[PDB]
């Protein structure tokens, strides 16, 4: 399976920016990736139907991506994925699934949480993980749309702690 | 969770009629309440796969609903519920969660139901769930659109027993 | 249940071709008959992903649609059912649901398979199949478009072997 972009969003198929990923990089489909999200039947649905048509989308667990990934079925198929954290990213590259870059796209601030950037805020296991991240050798950008600049997201945690 | 309408109707995902509630309540999701449709592979899909996009829908359970209604995730949130019928909604009040005003809006006719009005049936069961909302006062309308009057569904199933 | 067509697809809700085959039947649902899809998580809700509004969808198993086309919820309902293959439309006849013709679109050619036709690609199971089709009186057409002239595929088939 061909993985074009691993997306961080906390808020999912919201306004056209999803929809914008994806005419730049001619993707067949959108898949969720979550274990929390595959076993919540009100949040699956709900997260998949705001999804644009002409593009097929689903959500699975890190461990159904693994064997989706290695499938003989979508062999050549051009995806895009979606997270909503950093420690999914990490449990499915455990799983075998190379992902070469990561496009932190917003993490919605919480009382217990830290704002890091305008649109991303982080806990401590969320810091872990993007550290684990630049150790895989996961190139960590920033940014909304392809038309942003691409901004270095690693710099900018750094520059934090 | 602000739940801004709560509606009745067999047919659910029908015609305009949702989508002008929606426009005008600005809700972020639909949610129909119901233990049979459910667990019901075959209804909840099909269900669900008539409603506007720019709108999350999903399809839960009596205890599910009771359960999301409460959780922190959903805090703030404003809904619109669909109902088959009266009983889910005295079942989803016995779980705490308070609903002020029920709109009636339709339950098809059969062999073995009783014609109220030219869009509501009901069967034994029905009224005496619908007795029962009025005993724990919940306010009772009938109409389809908000533009029509609305007419107070007790007086009218009172003068038809 | 009036099953207005039913129809043999690899790749399912693709193109305009399936909406125009619902716009000339005037069907109410599409239904995806096949156990592997309906078990499958990452492919039930893809394949419901990219069917038409205004028409509800929905996939299920070669035992579910037995139970649901003779259940009385949905009497005198206008479908159209979605095949991924035609030994699932023997297993369906097998339990009780009278298919009269079948419209045979594509199955996608593989390393292991024979294409027969520019969209058609069998195996050895699938020719098996195919002949006890027409031993149950099945007739089986092949066509793209309700604007194609139907082709008569046993001859097609028979020629080929």
């Amino acid at each position: 399976m061909n993985i074009v972009l691993a997306r961080i969003d906390d808020r999912f198929i919201h306004g056209q920016i999803l929809t914008r990923w994806i005419k730049v990089h001619a993707a067949d489909r959108i898949i969720v990736v979550s274990d929390d999200i595959a076993q919540d039947e009100m949040r699956k649905t709900l997260i998949l139907s705001v999804a644009p048509s002409n593009v097929k989308a689903s959500a699975v667990s890190v461990s159904k991506m693994a064997k989706a990934f290695h499938s003989p079925r979508y062999e050549g198929v051009t995806a895009m994925l979606l997270f909503e954290n950093p420690s999914d990213i990490v449990s499915l590259i455990e799983a075998g699934v190379p992902i070469k870059t990561v496009n932190v796209g917003g993490m919605r601030f919480e009382n217990h949480r830290r704002q890091i950037t305008k649109s991303v805020s982080v806990t401590e296991q969320d810091i872990k993980a993007f550290e684990t991240l630049s150790d895989k050798g996961v190139k960590l950008e920033l940014r909304q749309l392809p038309s942003d600049a691409s901004e270095d997201f690693v710099q900018i945690l750094r520059n934090v702690t």
